[PDB]
């Protein structure tokens, strides 16, 4: 359970454990600042049995990465999926609402019923953030703690597997894994972050989901099912 306690081998799925493997050290000192945070009276989310839960989704599936910045900064919404949220939470948050509104316009879909992108996590889709963790309320609070080093060999060790990927990254601190997709079985689709401080300078109107599947397709993948319920 316990990222300071407990190796990749029991955190993670066992592709991702041995991608990890560069970075095993580096997640058991994150594990150990998640403990000096507590201990120095701050807290942290999602929470703790969440925060690897990207990585829990085989490491040999990924057909597509989603990066985002860090997780939602609310108590209640984030779940170490990005973007995510329960089947439950209503309202949605901001961003997740502009990228459902993103999601009709390219691909034509209903609106979600809710906000859960676990559909996605099971059919190939990483929902990753750059940082992992967050303090409450102080959206990249935890940038430059130490989770770059972590999400960057994820990327790293995803790019140099034999097979295509296609990653969105939403966001600056997304866009800084752009130079470890660099090999030519990956190809990168850059965009704003759909918060509403940045969505209208280019993440509406980017249609990532179909522009995703031509990419995939253009590498001889198989496309997304991106419909949610
Ligand atoms: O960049 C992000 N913003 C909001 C989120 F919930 C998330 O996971 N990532
Ligand atoms: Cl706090």
């Amino acid at each position: 359970a316990s990222m300071t306690a407990r190796p990749l081998s029991e955190l993670v799925e066992r592709g991702w454990a041995a991608a990890l493997e560069p970075v095993a050290d580096q997640v058991a000192h994150m594990g150990q600042f998640l403990r000096a945070e507590i201990a120095a009276g701050r807290r942290y989310l999602p929470a703790g049995s969440n925060v690897l839960r990207a990585f829990t989704f085989p490491f040999d599936n990924v057909r597509v990465l989603i990066v985002g910045q860090d997780p939602y900064p609310t108590p209640g919404h984030a779940v170490g999926l990005s973007f995510s949220v329960a089947p439950d939470v209503r309202p949605w948050p901001r961003s997740l609402a502009n990228i459902f509104d993103e999601y009709t316009a390219d691909l034509g879909y209903p609106l979600p019923s809710n906000g859960d992108l676990t559909p996605w996590a099971q059919r190939g889709v990483l929902l990753l953030n750059r940082v992992l963790t967050v303090r409450p309320s102080n959206p990249a609070s935890h940038r430059g703690k130490g989770w770059e080093a972590v999400t960057e060999c994820a990327i790293r060790a995803l790019a140099a597997r034999a097979a295509p990927l296609v990653a969105i990254l939403w966001g600056r601190d997304a866009s800084t894994l752009k130079p470890m997709l660099a090999a030519g079985n990956c190809v990168a689709i850059e965009s704003p972050h759909p918060s509403p401080l940045s969505a209208s300078r280019g993440f509406f109107g980017s249609r990532p989901f179909s522009r995703a599947n031509e990419l995939l397709v253009g590498m001889g993948a198989e496309p997304i099912d991106w419909r949610l319920p």
